[PDB]
């Protein structure tokens, strides 16, 4: 998967404990860690049927399709669309088995600043829109959490549980992703 | 109830466009609209139920506390907590019933501004932290989401409704709050 640098970026300026309470804000604990988990087992085979209603040429992606287009002509650029699906169709495996370890912060923190204007579309080459704005990035908390839920529902409080880690972990990194938006002091 | 400014807060430096679209973003729509204005009939008596479980001098909020207590001695504030309670208890029927026009809008840039330094303590004339950071008001967005739906139960797709609804305005919420937080043009 071309440009997924999960275990190859470098140290988010986000110390341990920092994380350690931001996973205790969110009240990500070990049964939502065994959850996530679980989900991973039940959603790792379904990630293309997740990923067509996400990003994807084929896929659907509402306006905010605009922030994988050229910004000068508003063109949706495919490869910008095709390398962000798979290494998005990767982090949903990530965000389920993965363990929320400093090289899982690391690398939310590099997602962070792939929408950032630090490094939006240095990742594929591609020449886009320079910057998500952080507005729409907290907006995306809701249906990023909401489209999984259906999703789970194979084979109520394990499909809540799932639910709810993963709710939990979309905050999660949200709430680092925003470091780089937030002002010094502020974040 | 002191410092409660709905309706007399001013004019938000965001556009009714931006916070039209950011309502889209979260797909706040009239469905939810509704399910949103009939689950103020379900949480307008639970208020006091809701409140003991989020802000109060009888509630607990972990290390939350710290934001509602004196920097130099860590010492809760009594006046500062029961203030903000009652104030927290008119935004959840205010998250429920109100319209979310520019009215709500500007209210909510208030609440935001009320968490950022630029006004935090002022509404209460007290001495406390001066700030929180938004790290945390993203992570938020889980509990206070979460919490509503035990309360939500009585009075399936109606709880999911005004559960999801609910998850919206929070999340619609916190957006606003972060631009004063958010540096230049970041938000």
């Amino acid at each position: 998967i071309p440009g997924y640098d999960y275990g190859r970026v470098e140290k988010s300026p986000i110390t341990d404990l920092e994380f350690d309470l931001l996973k205790k804000t969110v009240m990500l604990g070990e049964k939502d860690v065994m959850y996530l988990k679980k989900a991973g087992d039940v959603l790792k085979d379904q990630v293309d049927e997740i990923l067509d209603l996400l990003v994807g040429w084929r896929a659907s992606n509402e306006h905010l399709i605009y922030y994988f287009s050229n910004p000068d002509t508003g063109e949706p650029i495919k490869e910008y669309l095709e390398r962000v699906r798979a290494r998005f169709g990767a982090w949903i495996l990530d965000t389920t088995s993965r363990d929320y370890n400093r090289e899982w912060l690391d690398y939310q923190y590099e997602v962070g600043l792939r929408h950032h204007r630090s490094k939006k579309g240095v990742t594929d080459g591609v020449r886009t829109v320079p910057h998500i704005p952080l507005r729409y990035l907290i907006a995306q908390i809701y249906p990023l959490t909401a489209t999984i839920k259906p999703f789970l529902a194979k084979k109520p409080e394990d499909i809540e549980g799932m639910y709810n880690a993963w709710f939990k972990s979309v905050v999660l990194q949200v709430a680092i992703w925003s470091h780089p938006y937030t002002k010094e002091n502020d974040w």
